[PDB]
């Protein structure tokens, strides 16, 4: 069965775990879920083909050891997540993309820009800002709510379709 190794990255508190848990377990994150780094797995059907998603929900310390670089190099595609009410999380996106490009030694890595928490009303990053940044990188922008499930499948499946083609 075809396996896709997806990696979810972004600032503290943006909803990396919530997006992953919603995709895999069909509900929202809570006070009992893992806050150490962990991986999830689920067999799904995308465009009529069965495949297995292996999702790395990142956590822990920021560090640039050879081991950490090499480990991240193994991810096949990245969701770069910010929260639409957290401008600093959005301004950090360039940092995550820079590290992905550095370890993959390539500008052509499957990636999706995810603006999470779209259910909130108090938005401080507007859609045009996020679209502009996504267009500057040549990556899709998908607005999500891990709480209501809006956009969640589209975000992960878009990343899969990018990897699937990139492998062909
Ligand atoms: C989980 C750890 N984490 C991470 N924080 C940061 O930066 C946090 C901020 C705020 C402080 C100063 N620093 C710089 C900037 F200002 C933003 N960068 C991270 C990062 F670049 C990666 C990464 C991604 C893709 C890759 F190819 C590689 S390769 C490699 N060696 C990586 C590393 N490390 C890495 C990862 C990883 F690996 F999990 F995906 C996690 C990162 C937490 C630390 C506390 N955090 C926070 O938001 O505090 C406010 C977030
Ligand atoms: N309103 C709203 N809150 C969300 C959403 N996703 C996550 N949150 C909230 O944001 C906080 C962090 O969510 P979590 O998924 O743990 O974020 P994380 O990016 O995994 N944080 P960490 O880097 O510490 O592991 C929690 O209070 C959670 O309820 C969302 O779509 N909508
Ligand atoms: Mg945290
Ligand atoms: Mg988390």
């Amino acid at each position: 069965m075809t396996e896709y190794k997806l990696v979810v990255v972004g600032a503290d508190g943006v909803g990396k775990s919530a997006l992953t848990i919603q995709l895999i377990q069909n509900h929202f994150v809570d006070e009992y879920d893992p806050t150490i780094e962990d991986s999830y797995r689920k067999q799904v059907v995308i465009d009529g083909e069965t495949c297995l998603l292996d999702i790395l929900d990142t956590a822990g310390q920021e560090e640039y050891s050879a081991m950490r670089d090499q480990y991240m190099r193994t991810g096949e595609g990245f969701l770069c997540v910010f929260a639409i009410n957290n401008t600093k999380s959005f301004e950090d996106i360039h940092h995550y993309r820079e590290q992905i490009k550095r370890v993959k030694d390539s500008e052509d890595v499957p990636m999706v820009l995810v603006g999470n928490k779209s259910d909130l009303p108090s938005r401080t990053v507007d859609t045009k800002q996020a679209q502009d940044l996504a267009r500057s990188y040549g990556i899709p922008f998908i607005e999500t709510s891990a709480k209501t499930r809006q956009g969640v499948d589209d975000a992960f499946y878009t990343l899969v379709r990018e990897i699937r083609k990139h492998k062909e």
